[PDB]
C-alpha cells in the first residue's frame, strides 16, 4: 500500500524514530495520523492532520479508548519501545525484565488485539518496530532482547490470523538508532532519517522480516550462514 | 561435566519429562536429586517449587547450595492464538511460567553452580523459533526464554557454569495430548536432554520436526515460513 491517502496511527510519536515517523508520514501525502503519545503536552507538531490521542500502550483501557477513536485506520506503526540495557542475571534492577516485556510485548500486543478489527475492516497493513535483537541476545540487553523475540513470534501469529482478511503485518528488524534509547550505546548509529525510510519502504517490498542497517542485516546472514559459529563468539566473553 | 556423582535439581518432576529425567538422573548415578514438584528413595529430596513463587524459589535454592546441575524442565503451553485467544490473559500465563519463573529459578541458583561449577539445561521448545499460529503464545514465552538462555550463558560462562537449551518438538505427554501424532517417547526426550551434557552444542534440537525446522529457518526461510504461517 501507499502511504499517500494512508490514516496511521504511530505511537511513541512525541520523540526518536515515532516522531520521524510521523512528519515523514505527513511530507509523502497521509490523509491524517493518530500521534500516540504518553502527555499530549510532549507533542510540538499538533497541527493540520494531526491527531494527537493519548497511549500508554501498556494500559487496556486508554488502548481501548484509543482505537475506539480511529477506527478509519488503515496502517498501524507499533513503534513505542522500551530498552532498559541490563542483563538478565545481573541486573541491576530485578524488574526491568518484566518492564520491557510489558511494554515490548503486551504492549504491542493489545495494540494489535485493539485495532484489528478496524484494520480488517478497511484493508490496510501493521508494521511492528522489533529490534535485531530479537534474532539473538547482546548479554548487556538481553531481557530486551527476550521481549523483542516475544514480540516477533507474536507478530508471526498475528501474521497468519489476519492474513485471510487482507491485513499485511511486517516486523522491521533494527540495529542501533541514534535516538535518546542509544544514548549510552557508542557510534555508529542508525541516523533516524535513514530509520524512518527504511520503516516505510517496508511497505513497497515483499519482505515481511525486514533488516534496517549493517549490523542487523550481518547478524541475519550470519545466522543464516552458520549459526553455530556466529554464537559462539558473539556469546563468549 | 558428567552426571555420575552430580547433584541435580529437575523442576516439574512429578509428571512427564521430568519425571522421566529424576529417574534416569537417578540411574545414571546422581549422588542427590532434589526433585521440583508443586505439591510432595534417600538420594531423592522433595522440594516444594512453583517456579512463579519466588520465595520457594528462594528457600529451594537456600536449602540447595551443593547443587551442579540445574534442569529447567516446568514449563506451560496454553495452546492459543496471541490475537483471537479465548483467554485473553493466556499469553501473560505462559510468560510468567516459561520465562519468568525460569528466569527466578537462573537467578536464585546460579551463584551455588558458580560456587560449585556446574551447568544449567532449559529445556524449551522449537516453537521458541517460529510461531505455530494456534500456539504463539506460548512460542513468543519459549522465544523470550532462549533468548533469556543466551545471555546467561554469556554471563556463567567466565564462573565455570555451562549453559544450554533444548529444542523438542512434539513429546508423548500431557501437554500435548491434543496433539495429533507423531510425538516423541519420554524416555527418547530424556536420553536427549542428558546427552546434552557430553555434546558441545549450546542448542540441542530434539526429534525430526525440530531438525528439521531448525534446518529450514537457516536454508529455507521465506518458504518455511509462508509453510507455517500463510
Ligand atoms: N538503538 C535504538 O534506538 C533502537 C534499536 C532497535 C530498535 N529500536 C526500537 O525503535 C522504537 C523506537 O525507539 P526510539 O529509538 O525512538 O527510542 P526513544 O527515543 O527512547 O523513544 C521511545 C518512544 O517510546 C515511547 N514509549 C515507551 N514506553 C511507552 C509506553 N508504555 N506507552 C507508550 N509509549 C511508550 C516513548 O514515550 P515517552 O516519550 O512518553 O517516554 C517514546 O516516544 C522502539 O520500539 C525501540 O525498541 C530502537
Ligand atoms: N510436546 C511436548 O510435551 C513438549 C514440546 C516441546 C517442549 N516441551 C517442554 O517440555 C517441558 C516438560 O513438559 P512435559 O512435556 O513434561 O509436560 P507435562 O507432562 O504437562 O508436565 C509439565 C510439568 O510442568 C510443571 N509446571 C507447570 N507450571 C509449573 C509451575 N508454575 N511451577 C512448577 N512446575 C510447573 C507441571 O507441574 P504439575 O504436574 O504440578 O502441573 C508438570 O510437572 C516443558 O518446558 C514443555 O514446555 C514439551
Amino acid at each position: 500500500m501507499q502511504i499517500e491517502g494512508c490514516v496511521a496511527c504511530v505511537t511513541g510519536a512525541d520523540r526518536g524514530l515515532g516522531a520521524g515517523l510521523l512528519e515523514a508520514l505527513l511530507e509523502r501525502g497521509a490523509r491524517k495520523v493518530y500521534a500516540g503519545v504518553r502527555k499530549k503536552e510532549c507533542l510540538s507538531d499538533v497541527g493540520p492532520r494531526v491527531v494527537p490521542v493519548e497511549i500508554d500502550i501498556t494500559n487496556v483501557e486508554q488502548v481501548a479508548r484509543a482505537a475506539s477513536r480511529a477506527k478509519d485506520i488503515t496502517l498501524l506503526i507499533n513503534n513505542a519501545g522500551l530498552n532498559r540495557m541490563q542483563p538478565v542475571l545481573e541486573a541491576h534492577d530485578p524488574e526491568a525484565a518484566r518492564a520491557e516485556m510489558e511494554v515490548n510485548y503486551f504492549g504491542t500486543l493489545n495494540m494489535m488485539r485493539a485495532f484489528s478489527p478496524a484494520l480488517k475492516s478497511n484493508g490496510g497493513a501493521i508494521i511492528n518496530v522489533l529490534s535485531i535483537l530479537a534474532r539473538v541476545a547482546l548479554p548487556s540487553m538481553a531481557s530486551l532482547s527476550a521481549s523483542k523475540a516475544a514480540a516477533l513470534r507474536m507478530t508471526e501469529g498475528a501474521r497468519a490470523e489476519l492474513a485471510p482478511h487482507r491485513v499485511r503485518v511486517i516486523s522491521v528488524l533494527p540495529g542501533p538508532i541514534d535516538t535518546e534509547m542509544s544514548r549510552n550505546v557508542p557510534p555508529p548509529k542508525i541516523a533516524v532519517r535513514e530509520a524512518v525510510d527504511a520503516v516505510l519502504a517496508a511497505l513497497e517490498g515483499g519482505a515481511d522480516e525486514v533488516y534496517m542497517g549493517a549490523m542487523a542485516q550481518e547478524i541475519a546472514q550470519g545466522l543464516a550462514a552458520d549459526r553455530q559459529a556466529l554464537h559462539a563468539r558473539l556469546l563468549t566473553p
